[PDB]
């Protein structure tokens, strides 16, 4: 079906207040960009707030978060349901 | 709510088993590239084919079907539900 992960152009502020709303830890989305167009950002609930990650890119055409490096979104999200985004406490993307 | 045409890894031949079984023109998908990885594809059917459309990338990471440029998938998408992918026939994007 259609990745229910992928809303297109929403700004930062809209993917705030719809993730704020959710009730689970992890749970995210993927955005198109407004400040960097071309560019993809994954917001994510972290308890009392909402994170944005920059999807970055290599020479590759790769994306990535920190180091380990993708040949897809979908391929970054999947990985990311098993390994934490965050260093520091345990947070997994979870569908809203 | 999430983009109804966005599939993500989905391989070519899978888009085109969808879209082959589609009543409509210009019904469509984006998917990511698995022979191009970090090329989104847009896959379309036309009449009796289903076609397959590199979506390219300028310098400034701007994406474009053939000369007008847009800011995110999701505006290349909408402009193309008005104006015809095929340079000979009115073929309009929707949705599946």
């Amino acid at each position: 079906g259609s990745m229910a992960w992928f809303f297109g152009k929403i700004p930062r502020a809209k993917a705030e207040e719809m993730l704020s709303k959710q009730r689970h830890d992890g749970a995210f989305l993927i955005r198109e960009s407004e400040s960097a167009p071309g560019d993809f950002s994954l917001s994510v609930k972290f308890g009392n707030d909402v994170q944005h990650f920059k999807v970055l890119r290599d020479g590759a055409g790769k994306y990535f978060l920190w180091v380990v490096k993708f040949n897809s979104l979908n391929e970054l999200v999947d990985y990311h349901r098993s390994t934490s985004v965050s260093r520091n406490q345990q947070i997994f993307l979870r569908d809203i």
